């Protein structure tokens, strides 16, 4: 078995080998990269995302949302308080105040002690969720606003065409900005390139492991965990490495810094936080491999979790015997 210790890979695609998406994706599981839950890949020298970020500032984040701790400094929930609407113009300006600015640090060792000690007694401002994309139309490789569709997927793998879209989201961020415990909607793959800015360092527990995870998910939250038998899925939760570490939970961590792409990958929990100003953008995709997880995926139903339209289908088709009650719901 390849990767049987589950650690995160790297990949250098050479320009020949970043052509084919679905075909690199499958070359980095046949080497086992899946099996950590997360891996980098590191575009050709020759390539770009697009020409220059000189004129993204006009953008707008509608609804920026400020991210308020409650609990312990390694155990804790955050809630999404909404702001008014800024530009990113604006927004960089004020990730770079000396309200929210990073702080001095000698590496990502110490920025990571530092947010831990720390974060929850900050409340950072975030741009999350935004559709749209920074990849030049013109960039034919790796372009996240180009890849085949999750419904055309899931038509080619199992004979029904069904409604539903899937476009890319963009994230600003700035220094503490967090993202909690959890896998995609319906245990789908994702894929995030760090367009511009300071680093992204990730958590990330493999998907055989998961369940560990959960657990002890449970035993730290537990008023969450009685309200909602999946309450993962509304992506509040925070644990540090050294409480993973004191409980014996297997894990990762590795970090992501301008110009390179992450894969998450089918059950994969994943977690972490932004070492300052920057811009990313996600999607999420499927992989004939992710169809029997799709099925098997946990729901919530507790009305929490935020549902797009798309995901009606997946449930309808792969979980029908869930669906009633995800519908409620929703
Ligand atoms: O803020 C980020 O960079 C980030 C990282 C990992 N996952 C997500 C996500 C958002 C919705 N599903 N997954 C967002
Ligand atoms: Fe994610």
């Amino acid at each position: 078995a390849q990767n049987p210790n589950c650690n995160i890979m790297i990949f250098h695609p050479t320009k020949e080998e970043f052509n084919d998406f679905d075909k690199y994706i499958a070359y980095m599981e046949s080497q086992g990269a899946h099996r950590a839950g997360l891996a980098k890949i590191i575009p050709p020298k020759e390539w770009k995302a697009r020409e220059t970020y000189d004129n993204i500032s006009e953008i707008l984040i509608a609804t920026p949302l400020q991210q308020v701790a409650s609990g312990r400094a390694g155990v804790f929930t955050q809630y999404h308080k909404k702001k008014k609407a800024m530009t990113v113009g604006e927004y960089r300006h004020l990730a770079n105040s000396k309200k929210y600015q990073t702080p001095p640090h000698q590496n990502f060792e110490d920025l990571e002690r530092k947010y831990w000690k720390n974060r929850i007694y900050n409340s950072p401002i975030y741009g999350a969720d935004i559709s749209g994309s920074l990849f030049d139309e013109n960039t034919k490789q790796w372009n996240l606003g180009h890849l085949g569709t999750i419904q055309d997927l899931l038509e080619k793998e199992c004979g029904v065409v069904i409604e539903g879209v899937n476009t890319p989201y963009l994230y600003f961020g700035m220094w503490k900005t967090t993202f909690a415990w959890h896998t995609e909607d319906m245990d789908l793959y994702s894929i995030n390139y760090l367009h511009l800015g300071e680093p992204k360092t990730w958590y990330v527990v493999p998907p055989e492991h998961g369940q560990r995870l959960e657990r002890l998910a449970r035993e730290l939250f537990p008023g969450s965990s009685r309200g909602c038998g999946a309450f993962l899925r509304h992506k509040v939760a925070l644990i540090s490495p050294t409480v993973l570490k004191e409980n014996g939970i297997p894990f990762n961590r590795i970090t992501q810094e301008a110009g390179e792409f992450m894969v998450t990958f089918p059950y994969g929990y994943h977690a972490g936080f932004n070492h300052g100003f920057n811009c990313a953008e996600a999607i999420n995709f499927a992989t004939p491999r992710w169809i029997d997880y799709g099925k098997m995926a946990s729901q919530c139903s507790c009305g929490e979790a935020r549902v797009t339209f798309s995901m009606d289908a997946f449930v309808r088709i792969l979980q029908p015997e869930r669906y009633d009650l995800w519908k409620r719901g929703q």
